[PDB]
């Protein structure tokens, strides 16, 4: 019975669909090129963060993998070499602090001044607020937004010299509204929407040109973060990293996957 | 205005109020001390709650006063512990309590930004966690989240303050959409989201709001039971304007 309303909400997506990919051709933004830059990318063993290092291999840029499994960030590293990029990988716990800022001096030490970021990494823990454990409450803010403040904060000094940057937080929908059993992911995605938010209000207010920002904000990926979505599509780990690819190139702050939840958000604000 | 939202009563009720010894939770506590509700308060300093607890005896209220440091864990777990080996089981909460360093993202200090988290939404955890499971049992409570617009959209010098903001917005709007996917009723949320109130927190501006002016919009939002309590009620349709 319920699938009768439900067709509105699909004759709409597919009304977004042409006018999106319309705009995209008649009157397009412009493409830039990401060839020869210093790519970071955290949680690039797998998932959305290979597919993204894979996806930036093809643009030939230079880039550093940074993960706490060993192997997955070295087989990343190892097809993103196969396309012919330069690839130097780190094993950072991109959640503590002291790792991070070890691990930023070791990549000045042999890469150079990172001048592309790509905060993919995160955790997840699904469960109610009273089953949740207070462990993974804390691990799921220290990767998710507050390990996002210290790569950004070891990264930013130097592209604030040079005048040019990007700096990508990976977020979800999860970001712009709240799910049942995600409420300490969600917080922590909400809470890197607005960093970004705010990153971008204090570069443009501080006279920053060069530093663009992008924020990634997908609906349930084919990953295996989690096992199945939260509602009644389900996006592929390669379809999201060309969203991202292709957000990046045109400097787009926010990269809605697939971009019809925009206008679902629009009416979220209608009660 | 024509047929307008039902206000219902908060007599006799357990209020528990972190960061009332000054402005929005010292106001908070002036207005349920108001109402004739059974109140708790909880802060740092131990002369600023003690004294706003003073002055909300003067008008009737039964208050009980505890020095939490509301950002930590094994504290917030400890006192609610004695709150109910004293008053009872909380049935209103109100996560007023903040921390805010106002610099831009490099002149930050690292323990700033893990303070501000602390506070701001980790101890929002925290609290909600050991007081929800006997609201869970009666069906019956409410979550009052104190956010600010730098929930909704951040501001310059104070990125990790509005990214904590966001973060209280959207824990608020995750227990929402859960406390509904569960079929609890009973329990009702509030936020409240203002914008500059003149209380010292920080110099500034990013209208100007009032300490006590805040404070009866978060009454008259917690009667009415209303999910997002802006405060001034049009910075909706600035929000709405912004995406486009
Ligand atoms: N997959 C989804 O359903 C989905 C949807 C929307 C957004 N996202 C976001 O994308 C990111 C990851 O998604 P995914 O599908 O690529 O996940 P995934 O599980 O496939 O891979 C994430 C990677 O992060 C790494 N990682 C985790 N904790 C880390 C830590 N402490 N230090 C370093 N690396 C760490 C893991 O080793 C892993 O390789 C998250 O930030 C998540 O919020 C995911
Ligand atoms: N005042 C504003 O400009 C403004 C605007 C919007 C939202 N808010 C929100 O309101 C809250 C406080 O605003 P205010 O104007 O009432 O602030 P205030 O500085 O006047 O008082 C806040 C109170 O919180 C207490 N507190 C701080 N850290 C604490 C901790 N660790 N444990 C226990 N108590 C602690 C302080 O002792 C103080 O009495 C914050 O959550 C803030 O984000 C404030
Ligand atoms: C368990 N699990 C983890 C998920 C993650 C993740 O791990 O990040 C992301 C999305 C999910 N669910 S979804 O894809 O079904 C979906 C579709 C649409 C949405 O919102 C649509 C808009 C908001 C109102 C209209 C939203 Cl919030 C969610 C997930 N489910």
């Amino acid at each position: 019975g319920n699938i009768i309303l439900d067709l509105l909400l699909l004759l709409l997506t597919i009304i977004y669909s042409y006018l999106e990919a319309l705009v995209k051709v008649f009157f397009p933004r412009k493409r830039k090129s990401v060839a020869g830059e210093i790519v970071l990318i955290t949680g690039a063993g797998h998932g959305i963060g290979r597919w993204t290092a894979y996806e930036f291999a093809k643009q030939k840029s230079r880039l550093v993998l940074w993960d706490i499994n060993k192997h997955g960030v070295e087989e990343t590293a190892a097809e993103c070499r196969k396309l012919g990029a330069t690839v130097h990988t780190f094993v950072v716990d991109c959640g503590n602090r002291e790792d991070i800022y070890n691990s930023v001096k070791q990549v000045k030490k042999e890469v150079g001044d990172v001048t592309i970021l790509v905060n993919n990494a995160g955790t997840v823990y699904p469960a109610d607020l009273l089953s949740t454990k207070d462990e993974e409450i804390t691990k799921t803010f220290e990767i998710n937004i507050l390990g996002h403040f210290w790569i950004t904060k070891a990264l930013l000094p130097s592209m604030i010299k040079r005048n040019h940057g990007h700096i990508v937080t990976v977020a979800s929908v999860c970001g712009h509204e709240g799910i049942p059993y995600l409420i300490p992911y969600c917080s922590s995605k909400f809470a890197a929407v607005g960093f970004h938010r705010g990153l971008t209000s204090e570069l443009q207010a501080l006279g920053i040109t060069g530093i663009k920002t992008s924020c990634l904000c997908p609906v349930f990926v084919n990953t295996g973060f989690t096992k199945n979505p939260s509602t009644r599509p389900v996006l592929e780990t390669d379809t999201v990293a060309r969203s991202l690819i292709d957000g990046i190139l045109t400097n787009k702050k926010m990269i809605f996957v697939p971009s019809y939840i925009n206008i679902f958000l629009i009416l979220d604000k209608f009660l």
